[PDB]
């Protein structure tokens, strides 16, 4: 039976709450997307279907465009390929933006696909399009979305009959926009852009009560508090590592609105954020926008090359809880995890283990991640003892962020029992 409902918020449209008390950890919903595609970056890198990496891929034959790590998921991805399949060869030489491969596959699952089980709560037709909010700027984007769409698909429609009835793309667009998640990996890089509606209810808030996790494409909804009957549901829509300055930004420009909260009104946190000497932080920051793009194409030994003359710079330094280097110290160590710089990795992931359980407060996936990214590399070099206390850490995180259902907890499991039976 559900733990959740929908309902009618006072100020904040359509959202989700408890039907039963709930308790850290308990899964609320899972849901696989109603459409889902593989992120501009990722394209190439990681498999289409499963969003997993691999030493190299077999592309599609029949496009040569979308690529599998396997025969089984190239098959198995075949049904919701295949409109697109001809689309993207036609398009052939040009590659679309994520939204618009988004929407192509939104509405040949519509037309063409059974009803989605991610739709049980909230369906594509009910999502928020904030149209009314909408400024001339973006009206501008969007209706430049509308004519690129029109015509990548132009080979699989031509008229509204192949639209759902009074389907409205400009609406469409509207609605991706403000409903669209990106979907990570394990290893919390970005893979994957989808839309999930019955998940889609969920408000934000910048100290949320529940939290998504993927495991491939499937979304796992959990509590990370204790929530009361009749409490509404929210999740944070945003990186952690933002001032308010910056969470208003986006929350204004992405989603149409103007938070609350209370770390919004204080200004939570946004002092030791920015700590360190300006000019330098505002450099890095500046610098952190090639290396960000770097890494969403996977180029680690440039990400490297870029982290280090600003981590062992021979001008000045910022500290490790200032977010601009932290965020550098995060990519450094991921470029080094992936370049087989273990003992660099570890110098990196180690540092930032204070400002993430002062950024990452109580239960998030994203630090149960990154203590099992730290308590791993400890592990393979055999700082058995340190590593023991990280893999149970990430554990007591994990167990509430990820749960039984995450493949992940399986793996934490694993090095637990490998780490365990090495030293105790
Ligand atoms: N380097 C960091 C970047 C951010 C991610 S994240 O896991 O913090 N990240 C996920 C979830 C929150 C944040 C930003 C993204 N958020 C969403 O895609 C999203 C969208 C929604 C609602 C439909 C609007 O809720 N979450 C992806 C960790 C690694
Ligand atoms: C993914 S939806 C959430 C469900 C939405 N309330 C609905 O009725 O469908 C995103 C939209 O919900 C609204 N929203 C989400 N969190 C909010 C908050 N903390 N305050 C005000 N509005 C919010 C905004 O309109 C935002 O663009
Ligand atoms: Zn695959
Ligand atoms: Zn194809
Ligand atoms: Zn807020």
């Amino acid at each position: 039976p559900l733990k959740v409902e929908k309902f009618a918020t006072a100020n904040r449209g359509n959202g989700l709450r408890a039907v039963t008390p709930l308790r850290p950890g308990e899964l609320l919903f899972r849901s696989d997307p109603l459409a889902y595609t593989v992120c501009k970056g990722s394209r190439g890198v990681v498999c289409d279907r499963c969003l997993l990496g691999k030493e190299k891929l077999m592309r599609c034959s029949q496009c040569r465009v979308a690529k599998y790590c396997s025969a089984k998921c190239q098959k198995k991805a075949w049904p919701d390929h295949k409109r697109e399949c001809k689309c993207l060869k036609s398009c052939k030489p040009r590659y679309p933006p994520d939204s618009v491969r988004l929407l192509g596959r939104v509405v040949f699952k519509l037309m063409d696909g059974a009803p989605s089980e991610s739709e049980k709560l909230y369906s594509f037709y009910d999502l928020e399009s904030n149209i009314n909010k909408l400024t001339e700027d973006k009206k501008e984007g969007l209706r430049q979305l509308v004519m690129t769409f029109q015509h990548f698909m132009r080979e699989e429609i031509q008229d509204a009959s192949q639209l759902p009835p009074a389907f409205d793309l400009f609406e469409a667009f509207a609605k991706v926009i403000c409903n669209s998640f990106t979907i990570c990996n394990a290893e919390m890089q970005e893979v994957g852009v989808g839309l999930y509606p019955s998940i889609s209810l969920l408000n934000h808030s910048c100290d949320p009560n529940c939290s998504i996790v993927f495991n491939g494409p499937h979304l796992l909804l959990r509590a990370v508090r204790d929530i009361e009957v009749g409490e509404e549901l929210t999740i944070c829509y945003l990186d952690m590592l933002m001032t308010s300055e910056e969470r208003r930004k986006q929350l204004r420009d992405q989603y149409c609105f103007e938070c609350d909260c209370f770390r919004c009104q204080t200004q939570d946190k946004d002092a030791d954020m920015l700590t360190g000497d300006e000019q330098v932080w505002k450099e890095v920051q500046e610098s952190l926008k090639k290396i960000e793009e770097l890494k969403a194409h996977w180029k680690w030994e440039q990400v490297l090359a870029m982290c280090q003359a600003i981590i062992s710079s021979n001008s000045e330094r910022l500290p490790d809880i200032n977010i601009y280097q932290l965020k550098v110290l995060d990519c450094a160590m991921d470029a080094c995890i992936n370049l087989g710089l273990l003992e660099e990795a570890l110098f990196y992931g180690t540092r930032t283990m204070e400002p993430y359980r002062i950024f990452f407060p109580g239960s998030h996936p994203v630090r149960g991640v990154q203590v099992m990214k730290v308590g791993k590399l400890q592990l393979h070099q055999g700082m058995f003892p340190q590593a023991m206390k990280n893999l149970r850490l990430a554990f007591d995180i994990m167990r509430v962020t990820h749960g039984r259902e995450h493949s992940l907890i399986e793996d934490l499991i694993l090095l637990l029992e490998e780490c365990d039976a090495n030293i105790r």
